[PDB]
């Protein structure tokens, strides 16, 4: 009935879930609403900012930090000046690279604030890589257009008349037909490979990164477009790259004579990749598909980038999942769980044989690289670093233990659960398609691709536990909660989903729909 | 030795007088330490680029987001109820209200940016341009039917002198193959000469600074980028924009094909006050003819108050003061309190489509902290019936006239003052023909105003930082807390600054 300014459609949509609760407090792993008599009701919170909180909300020394540099008077805005804070970020980022992978490869850091701007950093450095081939390309061209026209005109060669429906009649007009050419090419747009079900943000570049058809469909005129490679076929991602491949027109000498012919023309600017995938549901980079991408990266002359958004800061069980999983790319980038669950941070990492220079003064950002974000990321850097690394093993052994219970109740519920995915704390389940359920509620959940959603509204206000699903028909269940949780938490989530998955199969779907 | 960052950045800052580091800052003071370790203090008139409206590291803005932080907000709550979001957009409806007269509601939409914000704005453009677009093409199978089933039912003939545009069927397919080319080419946005609306992927399109924007042109759409001066151009370079799509239309006894209006303009962008033109306001001419395309065009105008919000030109927001009624807001800057990192779009509830808050989204967007942060901000500029605005005006009108009257006794070097409010600049005169070899060489490969700005530094401790695309321009942009002794000491700096410029001392001015 009334005004209303934001949210309302959003709302609605939770309510129906069954997620329509307000949070009011947090504090590890736990959140707050409050129920009818206003008491405080503890909610185990297994979303966690989706991955963001890798040492659970309001960490007290993660508090008390930025408490301190707040009560220092930190400089937050000091735009265009020194800021030695960005360089000692970028250092530590080094050391850990080295420590993971044995490489001893060197990376310049440009920050920004969203893992969608890291990763659009990422696709401009890209371009202007791509803009250094085509210019060097193009200056050959050139040169092997000046040396044939000067050996057809001065005696020495003729122009072989077989290799003219590329383009004729004549020598000045066929130079201008290839210039012609050429510039149509040159000034098309570029090409982005990513992998099928991938993410990599929703803004006007990014979101062209997405898979998710809803999310990205509607945009499609605005942006250039990323072809989407199958992960579970990589013999099928040669082909595909393949009847991508564009030409240049130029003419190639052979002392007497002198024929038009194709050369290669770069039109993908970086090909992206997540160790581990959100929107195909958790699902890790086989080591097949890694050395598919790395033959792609070698072929093309593009570089890899990595998107650890999610799968980085020790979620994965080292700091960085590409080093885990052995993926060898070019760029990096890194934010979430760097902000430390208050502030919000990110970062490109480049390697520096392929860095321009000019990218690190004519990209800028108003709030990136700001004092207090850059104090708070140094500190959770210090903590994930801590005691020999100790914090990676207890991700590990956190990360084994809820990957066992959740294998434990699939074997159980294998009915309705396909499988467990993922690694480290950084897991989901399968949920089998329920599109023919019995109950008329369910099906009709399923249908509109809203499964995992009405699920998850079960567990919240029968069990008291916060789960989010993924994947682009919410057909996973996501857990990725914080290096702290405790076994009887792991317990108590235990019975809350066999619980759930005993009301799937017997199809209660009074108890599950509202 | 090994380098991990801002290396350029650092070396380029150095030899432009700027190489400093600032440790601590407090108002409108930054500090930096001297050779012995003492605290030197620098007034601040870049201030984050507009962003502190209250200065440094406000007492009241750092005591909430402690107490929000003591109180354990929650930050990482998504895909839940989060009514704060619904309150922040509440306020900012209401300040609109009584600032334009109108009785507009709107949508908010929150991000981390400017550039995200306008971003949003940017796809929601596209998301009204594809409704125009799916009814267009609608309609032109509804003329194709009729016309076919008049055309093989006897009743009509198909006028042969139409046909250079493009057997009856034959037709409708060439049509069809036209139509959907046209479809799927790529939108067009118009923006303003000089304007700068964000360096991401798809906002940095819409940003003219040359060396910023054309390394990246063929990944994103472009904008064209319309001459503030000279609106009577303006017309004839929108109407070469025009595109058709082909369609059949009958006559009753005769049949044509003919050429039909398509929507290439997803949105029109513009700044009410123009950072990258150097603070010039938007006239009233200029905005009237930007009310006249959106009017012709069916697009939304899109007003970028990333910079000018938040008070700073002496209402809340700039369009109300200059009178440019636009269809989406934007904001950031100063709503994060100097501290925070938060943006917001606001869509008009009668062209909002509500696809778009369940489409959209961000895993940093919306947070408690920035959210809470935001209130207290909106709180602070409101405070007292409205006094905070009366105080930016009037300390705004201080700072111009100490500047009108510095151009006054320095016009061979001062072309100008533009702004409004706490919002101003001085314009350099062009110094590449200058007297002394390191000035011209400097102004030739456009860093004079930055070289200007060591000079205040070092020589008078004072930080400014230039503006607009030759670094031609002086910008001064300090919080409202800006006291007459500090402007006192800015008029000297600069005198100081303009009587070394006029003498052409390069020794002096580049190190
Ligand atoms: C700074 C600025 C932006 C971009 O703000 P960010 O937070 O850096 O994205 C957009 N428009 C104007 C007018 C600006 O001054
Ligand atoms: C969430 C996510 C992003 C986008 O991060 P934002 O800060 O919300 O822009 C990018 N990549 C992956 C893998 C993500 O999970």
């Amino acid at each position: 009935g009334e005004p209303v300014y934001a949210d309302a459609v959003l709302n609605g949509w939770l309510t129906s879930m069954g997620l329509g609760v307000e949070y009011v407090r947090a504090e590890g792993n736990t959140v707050y609403y409050l129920d009818d008599e206003g008491r405080e009701v503890p909610v185990l919170d297994h979303a966690c900012g989706f991955g963001s909180l890798i040492f659970g909300h309001n960490h007290p020394e993660i508090i008390a930090h930025a408490k301190a540099a707040l009560d220092a008077g930190t400089v937050v805005h000091a735009q265009l000046s020194r800021q030695p804070r960005a360089n000692q970020i970028s250092r530590i980022l080094n050391d850990i690279m080295r420590r993971e992978t044995g490489r001893d490869d060197r990376y310049n850091a440009i920050f920004a604030n969203s893992g969608a701007e890291a990763n659009e950093i990422c696709m401009k450095h890209a371009e202007l890589e791509r803009q250094e081939r085509i210019t060097a390309l193009f200056a050959e061209i050139d040169a092997e257009l000046d040396t044939a026209r000067e050996a057809l005109t001065t005696g020495t060669a003729t122009l072989d008349t077989a290799s003219l429906p590329l383009v004729a009649g004549d020598v000045d007009g066929v130079i201008a037909d290839i210039h012609r050419h050429n510039d149509e090419r040159r000034a098309e747009r570029p090409l982005f490979l990513t992998l099928d079900g991938s993410f990599h943000g929703k803004l006007v570049g990014s979101i062209q990164l997405t898979q998710n058809e809803p999310w990205r469909t509607p945009f499609t005129a605005l942006s250039s477009p990323a072809r989407f490679l199958p992960a579970d076929e990589p013999e099928l991602i040669g082909k595909i790259v393949e009847d991508e491949r564009r030409s240049v027109l130029t003419l190639s000498l052979d002392k007497d004579t002198v024929r038009v012919v194709e050369r290669d023309f770069p039109v993908v600017a970086a090909i992206f990749v997540e160790p581990v995938r959100g929107g195909s549901g958790m699902k890790t980079v086989t080591p097949e598909l890694a050395e598919e991408l790395h033959r792609l990266r070698d072929t093309l002359g593009c570089p890899l980038v990595v998107d650890e958004v999610q799968t980085g800061i020790g979620r994965t069980g080292a700091f960085f999942g590409s080093a885990l999983l052995g993926i060898r790319g070019d760029y990096y980038t890194l934010a979430k769980a760097i902000g430390g669950g208050i502030v919000k941070n990110s970062v490109a990492l480049i390697r520096q044989d392929r860095f321009l220079p000019a990218m690190e003064v004519i990209h800028s950002s108003t709030f990136a690289k700001d004092g207090l974000s850059a104090s708070i990321a140094l500190k959770v850097l210090e903590m994930v670093e801590a005691d020999g690394g100790r914090v990676y093993q207890r991700v590990r052994e956190r990360g084994q233990r809820l990957e066992a219970m959740l294998e434990s109740v699939r074997a159980d519920h294998s009915d309705v659960v396909s499988a467990v995915w993922g690694t480290g704390l950084m897991l989901a389940l399968e949920l089998r398609d329920q599109s023919n359920a019995t109950s008329q509620a369910i099906r009709e959940k399923a249908a509109h691709g809203f499964l995992g959603y009405v699920l998850a509204g079960f567990l919240l206000r029968e069990h008291h536990i916060r789960v989010l699903p993924a994947g682009p028909r919410s057909g996973f269940l996501r857990f990725s909660p914080s290096l702290y949780i405790t076994d009887e938490e792991i317990d108590r989530t235990e019975t809350a989903l066999r619980s759930l998955f005993t009301a799937l199969r017997d199809q209660d779907g009074d108890r599950l729909v509202l």
